[PDB]
């Protein structure tokens, strides 16, 4: 089942006081325009050196080094680094996982269909 | 025991995409200056009509109507409304709970000692 | 909004390994039978000295000392202790909150209507 | 940072009422005895068709079909299925992730070193 997130947010607030994130995926199109080639998150967490896994149509493309968190707080995942130098035809399913370096845990942060 | 909040934040991020809060307590002093008379949170949640309970030195002063969330995102709790028109000597312990209107749950968001 | 509890359960599992609870409310009827006089939880947490608040029809009856966690893992809340020695007519709304002694937080664990 | 799990457990309790799990890893040794060949969890979740990924010394061995949840509530991960038919020398690091089929999320449930 599911549960309301109110108690979790206030528990988080009491512990960390201040938190701002924005994982709204901004998908970048490549060449040709029907190719998805990047995804950008406007405000990522910065407390650890997070890395990202990409899965295309059920195929695990693995993990690559992260581009930097930029001064505007954003972080870009370049799918060319994962897909042998190519973007991804936008008919495919794309899933992007962030990886917690303390555990190896994978959490979905972007999905395209 | 305790647990790392990483998995909870990313689970929250996936669901709500964007969240910014700041419950760093800004304590206001009154008359005399050794009296605590308000507490202000710079960026509160706005998804529900949250209310606040105040407890002073183990005595539950109860719940009062909320002042508004202001255009800068802040919300003020005026202890005069709870303590029969008086501020609170700063030697006391003060605890402020936010109340989830869907459940009646109380969550600590500010403590003075 | 809400979120799936899967990630929270597995995060909990990794940290505590083993957990069993059962807060299915067992409501006891008193004299007359149309009075609710107790509520029992079959398997409560035992890591802290939890206490309970009772609210009847919007009136906060406050907190009382806990009866013991029994050898079968159960814990009983006797509404007579909270309501001046009387049970509660079953037309009323009843809400039972458990209180975390580390924070003062109140969490709903039983509601009657 | 970290946070106390009290609020999460009681939020879970209110929603699901009853929950029992036990992910204490029981490691099985193979042939020779210095090989780790299985890991068993005494009481797994059963609400979804969870699958497991195994990582040995930083190498992702991938995902395989799950053995069944047995009538005693247990579930076994046979490392022979993941490691080309072989157990794992117990000097290696082994990490077992459970995978949420709704999201693809990976959560650590067992680690050997």
């Amino acid at each position: 089942g599911s549960m309301s997130d109110t108690a979790l947010i206030f528990t988080l607030a009491w512990n960390v006081k201040q938190l701002a994130f924005d994982y709204t995926p901004n998908w970048g199109r490549g060449r040709p325009s029907s190719f998805i080639d990047t995804v950008t998150f406007p405000t990522v967490l910065t407390d650890k050196a997070y890395t990202y896994r990409v899965v295309v149509s059920g195929k695990d493309l693995g993990v690559r080094p992260s581009y930097a968190v930029e001064s505007d707080g954003s972080q870009k995942i370049n799918f060319l680094e994962y897909n042998s130098g190519y973007g991804i035809a936008d008919t495919n399913t794309i899933q992007v996982y962030v990886i917690d370096p303390d555990t190896g845990n994978n959490f979905i942060v972007a999905q395209w269909n």
